[PDB]
């Protein structure tokens, strides 16, 4: 009881994750810059299935079109040498000072045109490399002060940018979908579409909604004090869980990005319970930063523990759902009754049913216990291996 | 410079607001129970336009159908004597112990049938009394522990309950819409559809979405650390701001419900700026609790300051938008450019525009300042009357 | 692997905990009122060591002095019949409407005199029943608005109240100490001495500081987003961990009071690691509320899981500290070096040590990894039983 | 009604504030690097009284001792040319990768020796330049994971470091005090002494406590959801408000550092009310970052609005306290009674006073209203200039 990943677990990492050199808003870098080749080799050794990338993780901002190709060719060699895939790719529209007021909602209209052209060039690459999902994190879309952004106009510009992306993909015939990744704040004071629910809502107003879903990340819902497995339940109920970012976060503070398992560990248990019982079948992607305390040995430790923690919690969630005593408890708590329709008899029948009101014994019903605490300690004893 | 409401400002209060007897989770009541008649009289004197009610604020839980009528008739007299309206009404599906695991998503299916029948009886009343909007706050829909609620099944039950309400209203021919009011937590650990964005998303999956919008409340988005005027911008951009609850809240903690102005005062300025410049024309409804320190004189003080603060902030937001120097600033900050389409030239033109990429000077563009701090102190000097 | 408490584990519960009838700020009670006798019997059966009480949990507010005695005598019988102890007692200065603006810092001076007399009468009882610690939670000391409380004057009144308590105990010859329990907010907007650190600071200004320590509670530091085991480390470093309240809390929201283990489970692991390795030897007291979903079977389940979770986490923290690989890791991470003095050579030696500055190789030192991620996955594999 | 600072308002800025080049954890710098000379000139023109500095803001890390002197001499010239003072100085023990696990509590003992020697060299400079206060922000003292730092050992190392600093200052005969600046988190997961209350407590355990106070910052208490004017009240009640950092923050999130007034504006009103009515007479120091949207014109706008907002709020707090109606209200609310001793009659008299218990009419007393809402709208109408 040992927990060894293989490439079939679908574990992926961004280049920026094991590649983060530990430069924070108060500190210089503490690690040198990894070659993308490197990282591909090391990650394949650890059992990973693939990697993801921003355009500028792969090709240095500014690159000519003969360096560009060079970068790509090296990359491609390493994937072919290791068997690693590239399921997902994304654009950096945050680093470069030109992005300081956003990329698709920046007040300057020339910036907003340049954000779309940067994006479209990388969609073509991603498609080349075989990615299925193209993520958009608008981390610079938002404001520090209430008169600097009209939000209605800015959502109009964001819808315009996603609609022209949708056009371009369907005009090229590409098989690629888009996944918006919410974040509530940081590095802007407030970030537009700050949660999964605001990103799901916004999708429903694009021209082609079936092209877009979400990429929620553990630590960014938690940065609003929200229940991340409830978030993901709703995204699954909408049909829009295209991709996920897995990692940890200790409560409402700056975005920590700790390895997956760290943070809220019970939330991580019920998230694995839910992905595996809903049958999510996209990549289990880790968007994490190895703390800057760490050297490169710490880096590969940290990326391994991500995968380990995922497999342990999988095993404990599967044994919980398999346990007859737990399935008895779930009946005692009437989760079987939550899955049945309230009134499949229809409205008229409901309205003529005296047992539904006139002759409903409210006291007898209020007196029933829900038996949730016994059910939740069962879940505790399963996660701790006490069962 | 004086700020006197009239019934044309559309100011409304819930019965439960000035009626709250100050019973908290650690303390007994500190004020006796007001007659609904009372409150109607006192509120009309203060300049209010109307009141709102839960079924059980008006008619005591349990009431026969000859007390029921009695209650209603008294009520009706007071409205006719004062000219007060009833724009909005709502159901109590939280107080009574039968609701302890929810009303439309309670695990027991009999409870869920009884929640719908209670609801439908009050829709008929509301319609009688002339309300235009029927609010649903599911404050007991949610969980304290992750195995006690399957969220996918529970959203299925919530959609079923709202769809049968929609059926019933359109079968009766009623002119009534529904407004879901999010809250992230309290009194459940976590509450389903915790934010405006999750409530907007959920709406898009009902059978008749055009019947449903939102009733956001200041202090409940703030309980997630979210920017309430950005929330309301998005609800306005979706066409779904049916009703609002106005009040204050100091940050991420239990739901304070302070009078409107208290709390985040700058957030209250940019919320009034936005309602009045978007032309919101529903009720300005105050969902607040006069602190339990207060006697009944404190109560009517507190409900007056709600209205005052709203009028002061209206005047300061109007003088800010009217000020030529502020309109110069907003051009300096390129809010005029945020309102223009990014690419009304279309995708092909964008892609053949060299000035959009190949010949876009990114340094010159990154060098421009956005001039937001000068713009935001203008907004500060306007709100403080320093202008 | 089974985890059975005994009275030697020092497990205690307040009467108010298993006794909470589930009345919340939106809902009526869902359970009838337990006799204190009852609770003493049931808790002894579960393995508990004792109970604690507010004056008004035991004797009904208002009680004559012949009911008073009656109450006490019954109580006393049950303790003698079960062997249960009463290590800690406390005053209700929150419920009764007279307390609405506080008890020792209420603006009315007559209230403040009545708070002290209520307190002193219960210190005499507590002493009768054998308690060693007298807790003070000033849950109504604080304000909703900034002009309603001058905080300097209020800390003067709080110091005056604690100094006269100290006088009274040392004039009576009682062996009793006091423990202040911080809470940051709820039911007041803001509560004075909101954290362990503000309560430790305040102690240092009383006349007899050696009489006072703290009673921190898991969920109340977490309500400020603070690291509860770091809090308790500091209280232990000051010599002031007199008593503790154990329970759970999911982040920054209203005070949930979930059973102990729920909430932040990793925080609960490092808190047990720290109490047991520092050798805390007071009561392990559970200040929790069985959710109002629950019937009385749910109640006793919930109070059992408190104790279970504590024993499981004890075992996992002991196996982590006992593991040779973990003790190697802790050397790799230089926790051995953190325990050594920086400069026991003294200031002059430090200043003449060239290896400390002039000839300190800062790059070589920055290059060392701290090896914390490998150390923290070891801790994860120990808590999950994966080791 | 105009609000013009002069050098007598005691307004100071850190070099790092107007000097921040806008490099964030997702973005490059958006402004070039200001010469310290520059900033001194520009700030004197705006009305400032002085500046503050980290060692490494002034002299580039690594500097020889002939560049060192050069740096200092230029600096000195600009102060002499403008009349600017240097009231406060501080050490950078956060940037350099050697600091990645802290400076005075870093696990490596050699680091901790090098942190103290860096510190002591800058105390000598500060003393040269005339500073009265030496701040310590331990922004890298803390941990991301619970086994990486034993907090008891780390507080022992922090006390050792502050005690040897105290020794060195009193051995040199310097007139300099120390001010610890709390922060709850960022850039570490958790930061030791996270609040004012934990920093006040810790002080009481140093060898010479009278040498140390606090430097609270608005936005860092707010990052715990705490009431910053209550914090500062307690620091004033302890005699330990040595210095302050003024700025804004919108709630519990990453450290924004917005100009002073932005953020919680009502909290800023009651903080100015309190500093000016307590007669705080240290520097009003602004620790803020001009957002990275801004060019250098935005920079000097932002630093001006800091000072403006402070003067406006001063005027509004003075007119509130001067208003007879407000002084009537404060009597109605019994703030006069909060300032009187509870029992200056002594314990025995309290205990023999029947009017204090046996014959205390609790109902009559609970029935009194506190009249706080009328008092708080008066405060609202004063801050908005509506009065
Ligand atoms: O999508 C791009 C990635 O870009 C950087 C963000 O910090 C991270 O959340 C994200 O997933
Ligand atoms: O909608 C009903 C009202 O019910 C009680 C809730 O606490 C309040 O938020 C709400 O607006
Ligand atoms: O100290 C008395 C007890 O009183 C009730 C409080 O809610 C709880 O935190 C506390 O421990
Ligand atoms: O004390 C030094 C200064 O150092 C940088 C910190 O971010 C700031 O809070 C502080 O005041
Ligand atoms: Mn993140
Ligand atoms: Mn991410
Ligand atoms: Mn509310
Ligand atoms: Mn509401
Ligand atoms: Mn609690
Ligand atoms: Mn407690
Ligand atoms: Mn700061
Ligand atoms: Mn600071």
């Amino acid at each position: 009881m040992n927990y060894q990943p293989t490439p079939e677990d679908r574990f992926t990492f961004g280049l920026w994750t094991v590649g983060w050199q530990g430069r924070d808003p108060f500190g210089d870098a503490t690690r040198r810059a990894l070659d993308p080749v490197e990282s591909v080799q090391r990650l394949a050794e650890l059992g990973a299935h693939g990697v993801t990338f921003h355009d500028d993780d792969l090709i240095p901002f500014g690159s000519s079109d003969s360096e560009r190709e060079e970068h790509v060719k090296r990359f491609r060699q390493a994937l072919d040498d290791t068997g690693m895939k590239v399921p997902m790719a994304t654009t950096n529209l945050f680093t470069h000072p030109v992005f300081k007021d956003g990329g698709f909602t920046a007040n300057d209209r020339d910036v907003r045109r340049y954000a779309l052209r940067k994006t479209i060039r990388n969609i073509d690459l991603a498609v080349e490399l075989g990615a299925e999902t193209y993520v958009a994190w608008g981390g610079r879309e938002g404001a520090e002060s209430g008169g600097a952004k009209d939000v209605r106009d800015a959502l109009d510009r964001m819808k315009e940018a996603f609609d022209l992306l949708g056009e371009y993909v369907t005009s090229q015939g590409y098989d690629i979908r888009f996944a918006i990744e919410p974040k509530p704040n940081e590095p802007r004071g407030d970030i537009l579409l700050p949660t999964v629910g605001h990103a799901l809502a916004f999708i429903e107003r694009l021209e082609r909604p079936e092209l877009y879903g979400v990429n929620p990340e553990v630590g960014h819902e938690q940065m609003a004090g929200l229940n991340f497995p409830h978030g993901i339940a709703q995204a699954l109920w909408a049909g829009k869980l295209f991709h996920i970012d897995l990692n940890g976060q200790n409560g409402i503070k700056y975005d920590q990005d700790l390895r997956f398992g760290a943070g809220d560990l019970r939330a991580a248990f019920w998230l694995v319970d839910l992905l595996e019982s809903a049958g999510y079948s996209g990549p289990r992607h880790f968007d994490f930063k190895p703390p800057r305390t760490e050297d490169f040995d710490g880096v590969w430790a940290s990326a391994a523990g991500c995968m380990r923690n995922y497999l342990i919690l999988k095993e404990r969630a599967a044994a919980f759902r398999a346990d007859p005593e737990v399935q008895e408890a779930l009946r005692a708590s009437r989760l079987d009754e939550l899955a049945r329709p309230t009134a499949a008899d229809g409205l008229q029948a409901l309205l003529d049913d005296r047992s539904a009101f006139e002759e409903f014994d409210v006291d007898a019903a209020a007196a029933r216990g829900m038996a949730f605490e016994r059910l939740d300690q069962l879940a505790m004893d399963h996660l701790l291996g006490a069962r």
